[PDB]
């Protein structure tokens, strides 16, 4: 990409710019982002306890690599002139939130905790880091810019999907409700949203064989088949034909492009 | 779409009908539409039982949503001179059996059961309402298309696998009826509908493994491996050719469309 | 298709032949296809037993079915030239084949069995006749034709998918024949084709889980995951790609066809 | 393929040479190829002792293949001049590979065991012998190619998946470790790759349903469905959208070549 509409204050800023942009140091931050992956997985296995054996090293470790990481946004906003709206806007806020959030862990871990602890989930984000290897990787920056202008017909499909799920999870609950009388009713059908995950689970093959009792279907008379055909269309409808059009549309635009 | 046979009769015909067919009117009824597909989704989750306990809630805000889909038919076939066969047919014809069904149980639950009791499955297509939605959100109408123009082809498909099923369904009630002389046989093969049934749950993921008794197939000589081959045979062609085959057929026309 | 190679001795050869093949025959034999095939059905239904209630019923009707199908074949075969080679020759051949099993069943239900009773098998190829339809309904036909056309680079598939399954069927039997020490091992992997049945189970969905013991794989030192390893290569490998593979194939046919 | 680079040192070579490339000696390879993998599975289905029976069988059969291919690896890289290098570099390869790794085995098995028992491991590649199969056969080798022509772009997709489920196990053990204070926490996402693992079973079908309990989650406050929208973002992202996409590459190779 060609930079256009960063004009040039800064005393050095041409140099430093394509400095960063250059892609020794892309593959170098790419390996410092896969090896704090590779150390914050290397904490969740040889340390996942609360009461944190080699505490220090996991703090220091995440301290060093945040600061690394401050630094190296520092050197690409001088580098375009700290405007990051002009120039890779996109990425450039990722960086800037990751960075933000990491540098924000840091002030409060080591000069007291002044944010809510339940604020803790942020402290979560870390992991995230990882997705900016997929602007350095080009093999992967292609699968992720395929997938990303996939997404929409996929999220159109999706709500397609969702809307036929939450009309069997309407009448789910307005059926069988009551069977059983937690029952099988009262707890697979009970309310709108346990349906609803009902039947997400029966679509990712939970084994909706529970639900139907052989006695009851076949051995009495010919007016008790309902839940097979509840299951049945749910089934072919949802699981077979618009899990397969999300296919579709994925396939579609994944060879488009 | 242009209007060509709904020629004029009525006063101000040209105007209310612009009127409504203008996309500020479709998104304020896509929003009713929603909203009356949420309340129904809140009056399932928030009050499910039978003895409801906001009853009056749910009874008038469903009065309130029907007459307002009323007025909205009404607005739409003063818009097209009441024809609804010329313009829009699907669609009008589609609007005016959900708004019919709507005002035909508004009337009978202010003014006295007229219809019987076990009618009351047509107070469950309330929740079809909101496949309205699917003609004003052009996003989710073109996924549509796509997949009411591979619906002939799907069916083929699935008509092709149905005719498979059967057949295996009759061999299975023929030779596996009488396993375990409910046995296995008795039960998971005991009549045609059993055991079509049957293999429909195995055709979609369920363990077909308790079927095939490993003693009985390798301890024994080399002639009962028949239930092993029965089940590897409708495994491959019915689940992985078959249900690709229709697989294909959504892609052809999700792609070709 | 045009009738060529088939030249006329017979005295009114040229209109049979054009009267068995005119659409409205093919429709009718197409009823009486679908017919037999629900006749077939109904019996397995309705009177599924050994000690059948309605036996003659069914001995009957299938009787008449088969008097039906062999008067249809002669008509063909009239029409052109009993030669049932030059024209049409593998449906020709089908038919002749189902048509000789029911009229030889016939011959031995009404006249004693000639045949011996492990011939039996044979006497379950009526539901097969229904094939013969997939001629007639020519959405059936082309959906058929393009999985005809796609069944030669489907087995290749299949046969590399099948060499694949085993190899790891072999390193089964090598390394988990003594697990256990019916203990897992010896049930499960213990010799070729109990391990390749494992492995086709495993394929189709069979929670491979209950083989991976999570304290020997965690608990244990870095040398036990071996089996962790073998599993999730066989998915990934097996299930996704290959199965993807088979895919792959159908879809390019079905969309190039 | 022509050969341009090996030019002729030895007396015979060029006829030597295009007599081992004729497709009649092709196909005998592949007859024995296939002889010998069927060799390996009788040895495993009819003898998968430890002490096995008709051991000698085993040791004098595989003694004769592999000196037969051994003569035939002779007889090419004769026709070729022992360069290897230059013609099939690949095929030469891995042929001679297979044919050192037999000759070793072979002569530690007839005159004592040189090498160390634990390097054993090397002696079941014998089942791999099979994929030169895959050069003979071309309708084989179609497929082959195709998939590794299709194997880079699988591959970073396979990447990318792996990123996102690193991501989910790292989040795993950070929430759900200490669930049911062996719990569920403490063994299926005790460290990292407990929960790498059983997100990769979950990712493949494994009933991630016991992990959610439907009492916590719906019968407690509004707080409590963590775990459910875990599994259901993991489920939808991973198993329907980056499975899909890993699909959509498979597809596209395999239809573009
Ligand atoms: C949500 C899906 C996003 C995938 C495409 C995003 C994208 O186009 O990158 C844009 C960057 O803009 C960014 O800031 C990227 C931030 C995250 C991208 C990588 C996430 C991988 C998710 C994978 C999970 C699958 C998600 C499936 C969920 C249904 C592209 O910007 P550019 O052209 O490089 O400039
Ligand atoms: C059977 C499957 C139907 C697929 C969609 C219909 C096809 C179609 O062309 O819509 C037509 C509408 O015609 C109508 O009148 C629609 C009336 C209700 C159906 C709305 C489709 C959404 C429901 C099923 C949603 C997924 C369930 C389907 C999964 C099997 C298009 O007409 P038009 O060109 O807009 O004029
Ligand atoms: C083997 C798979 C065959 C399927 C396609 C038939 C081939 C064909 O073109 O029919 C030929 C007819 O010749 C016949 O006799 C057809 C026999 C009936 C086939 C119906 C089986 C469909 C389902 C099986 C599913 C297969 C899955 C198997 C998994 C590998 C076409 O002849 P024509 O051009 O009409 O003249
Ligand atoms: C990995 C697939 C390799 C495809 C081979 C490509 C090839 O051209 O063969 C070359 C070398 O060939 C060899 O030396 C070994 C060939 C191994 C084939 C095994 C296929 C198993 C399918 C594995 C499924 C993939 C699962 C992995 C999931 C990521 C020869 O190429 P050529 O000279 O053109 O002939
Ligand atoms: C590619 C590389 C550079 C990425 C970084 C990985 C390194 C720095 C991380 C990953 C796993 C971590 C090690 C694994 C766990 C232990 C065992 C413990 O008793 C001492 C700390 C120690 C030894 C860690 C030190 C730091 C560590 C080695
Ligand atoms: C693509 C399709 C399958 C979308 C899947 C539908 C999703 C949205 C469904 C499946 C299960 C549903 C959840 C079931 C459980 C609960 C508990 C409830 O007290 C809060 C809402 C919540 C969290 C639901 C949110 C919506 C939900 C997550
Ligand atoms: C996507 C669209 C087509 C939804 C599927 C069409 C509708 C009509 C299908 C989906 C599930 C089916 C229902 C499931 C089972 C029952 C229970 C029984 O007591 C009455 C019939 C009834 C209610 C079926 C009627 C038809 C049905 C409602
Ligand atoms: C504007 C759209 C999105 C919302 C749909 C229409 C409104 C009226 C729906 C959305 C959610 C519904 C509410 C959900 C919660 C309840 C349950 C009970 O405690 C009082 C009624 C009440 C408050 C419902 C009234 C109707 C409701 C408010
Ligand atoms: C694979 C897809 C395309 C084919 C679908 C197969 C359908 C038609 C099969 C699967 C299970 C079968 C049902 C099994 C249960 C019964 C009970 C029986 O007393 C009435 C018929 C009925 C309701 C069957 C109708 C047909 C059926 C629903
Ligand atoms: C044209 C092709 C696809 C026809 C489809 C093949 C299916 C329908 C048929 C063909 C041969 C049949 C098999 C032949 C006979 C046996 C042995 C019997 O004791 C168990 C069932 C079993 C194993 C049959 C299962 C059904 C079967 C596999
Ligand atoms: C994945 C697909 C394409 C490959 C199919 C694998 C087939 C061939 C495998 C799966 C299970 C295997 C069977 C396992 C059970 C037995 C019992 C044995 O005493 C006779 C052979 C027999 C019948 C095997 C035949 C081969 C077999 C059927
Ligand atoms: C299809 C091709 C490319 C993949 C070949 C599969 C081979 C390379 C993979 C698949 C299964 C793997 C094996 C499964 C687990 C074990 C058990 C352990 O005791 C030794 C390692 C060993 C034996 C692995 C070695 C590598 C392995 C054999
Ligand atoms: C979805 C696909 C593409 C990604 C595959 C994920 C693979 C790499 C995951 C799934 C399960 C994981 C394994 C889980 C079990 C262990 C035990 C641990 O003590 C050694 C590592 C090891 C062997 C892990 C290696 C990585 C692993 C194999
Ligand atoms: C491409 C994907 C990774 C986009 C990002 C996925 C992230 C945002 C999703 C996946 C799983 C989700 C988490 C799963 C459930 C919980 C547990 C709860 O205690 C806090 C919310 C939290 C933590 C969710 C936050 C958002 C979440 C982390």
């Amino acid at each position: 990409p060609p930079p256009r509409k960063v004009v040039f204050w800064l005393p050095h800023q041409r140099k430093v710019f394509d400095f960063y942009a250059s892609q020794g140091v892309q593959y170098f931050t790419a390996f410092l982002i896969v090896s704090n992956f590779i150390f914050n997985c290397a904490e969740k296995e040889w340390d996942p306890y609360t009461d944190q054996l080699y505490q220090g090293l996991w703090r220091w470790g995440e301290f060093a690599f945040n600061t690394m990481f401050l630094i190296e946004l520092l050197i690409n906003f001088y580098g375009i002139a700290f405007c990051f709206w002009r120039y890779n806007w996109a990425w450039n806020t990722f960086d800037l939130v990751v960075v933000a959030i990491g540098t924000l862990t840091m002030a409060e871990a080591i000069g007291g905790n002044f944010m809510p602890p339940s604020m803790a989930l942020i402290r979560n984000l870390r992991a995230f880091r990882i997705f900016r290897l997929f602007k350095r990787i080009k093999s992967l920056n292609k699968i992720i810019v395929s997938l990303g202008k996939a997404i929409p017909g996929v999220a159109n499909a999706f709500v397609i999907m969702v809307i036929i799920m939450c009309i069997y999870a309407i009448l789910g609950v307005e059926f069988y409700h009551m069977t059983g009388s937690y029952t099988y009713g009262e707890e697979y059908y009970g309310t709108f949203f346990r349906a609803l995950y009902t039947l997400f689970q029966v679509l990712t093959g939970e084994s909706w064989s529970e639900a139907v009792a052989r006695p009851a279907v076949f051995e009495s008379h010919y007016d008790s088949f309902g839940p097979v055909l509840f299951y049945v269309s749910f089934i072919i409808i949802c699981q077979i034909v618009l899990i397969n059009v999300v296919v579709a549309v994925l396939l579609d635009k994944m060879v488009e492009e």
